[PDB]
């Protein structure tokens, strides 16, 4: 078997490998890529996602989140605040300011140290979840808004019509600005392309060893884990590196800057920060791989993981027996 140990492998397409996106997806699979959770995808030299990004200011944050924690510097959870709407403009300008900019630091490795002693106390704003495109129209490869559907993917697999869009979203990150340990909805793939500003480091665990991460997080969070049976849908715990070694969880590290792709596989748990002001856009995506880890994803029917109307469709063909209990949690 490709890649053993787990590796994030990176990739390095030509132009011409840059045509056909489910190809490429299922070359970097029969290399292991898949194995590690995560995987980094370096454009061709030739690739622009768009001209510039002269006129992002006016794009709005109608909802910035700010990222309260609560804990010990390597366990702890965050709440997300809502905030009064901005700009991006207004964003980057807060982002920049003497209160939220990024330290001193003399290289990653120091500021990931910085972001696990002085996280918790720190409250940074995040624009997340922003419907949207920053990629040119007319650019024509790995355009993030122009993939294949899942609901067509579901289609051609399974041969059922469902209803369903999928779309980009766009994230506005700031110094100590994280995410926490998760799978994506239904634990279908998800593709982000940094666009602009500071880097975005990653953790993750292999797919293979999931379990390991949710049995750990159940000792570390036993009162979310009493009140919901997959509580890590919640996005909302975070457990670091040194706290992952002490325990025995296998999981690699990386960090992607500005023009990068990351691609994150089915039950890949993952999480992060951001080292300044950036913009990432992402989405979910599906290959006929996933279909079973479709079938067997984890649901949240404590009702506080409120997932989009795309995921109705999913749950009740995938998961037929898991629909009504599950609705139930969603209404
Ligand atoms: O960019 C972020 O803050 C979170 N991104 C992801 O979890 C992803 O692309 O799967
Ligand atoms: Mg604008
Ligand atoms: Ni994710
Ligand atoms: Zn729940």
């Amino acid at each position: 078997a490709q890649n053993p140990n787990c590796n994030i492998m990176i990739f390095h397409p030509t132009k011409e490998e840059f045509n056909d996106f489910d190809k490429y997806i299922a070359y970097m699979e029969s290399q292991g890529a898949h194995r590690a959770g995560l995987a980094k995808i370096i454009p061709p030299k030739e690739w622009k996602a768009r001209e510039t990004y002269d006129n992002i200011s006016e794009i709005l944050i109608a909802t910035p989140l700010q990222q309260v924690a609560s804990g010990r510097a390597g366990v702890f959870t965050q709440y997300h605040k809502k905030k009064k709407a901005m700009t991006v403009g207004e964003y980057r300008h807060l982002a920049n300011s003497k209160k939220y900019q990024t330290p001193p630091h003399q290289n990653f490795e120091d500021l990931e140290r910085k972001y696990w002693k002085n996280r918790i106390y720190n409250s940074p704003i995040y624009g997340a979840d922003i419907s949207g495109s920053l990629f040119d129209e007319n650019t024509k490869q790995w355009n993030l808004g122009h993939l294949g559907t899942i609901q067509d993917l579901l289609e051609k697999e399974c041969g059922v019509v469902i209803e369903g869009v999928n779309t980009p979203y766009l994230y506005f990150g700031m110094w100590k600005t994280t995410f926490a340990w998760h799978t994506e909805d239904m634990d279908l793939y998800s593709i982000n392309y940094l666009h602009l500003g500071e880097p975005k480091t990653w953790y993750v665990v292999p797919p293979e060893h999931g379990q390991r991460l949710e049995r750990l997080a159940r000792e570390l969070f036993p009162g979310s884990s009493r009140g919901c049976g997959a509580f890590l849908r919640h996005k909302v715990a975070l457990i670091s590196p040194t706290v992952l070694k002490e325990n025995g969880i296998p999981f690699n590290r990386i960090t992607q800057e500005a023009g990068e792709f990351m691609v994150t596989f089915p039950y890949g748990y993952h999480a992060g920060f951001n080292h300044g002001f950036n913009c990432a856009e992402a989405i979910n995506f599906a290959t006929p791989r996933w279909i079973d880890y479709g079938k067997m994803a984890s649901q949240c029917s404590c009702g506080e993981a409120r997932v989009t109307f795309s995921m109705d469709a999913f749950v009740r063909i995938l998961q037929p027996e898991r629909y009504d209990l599950w609705k139930r949690g969603q209404d």
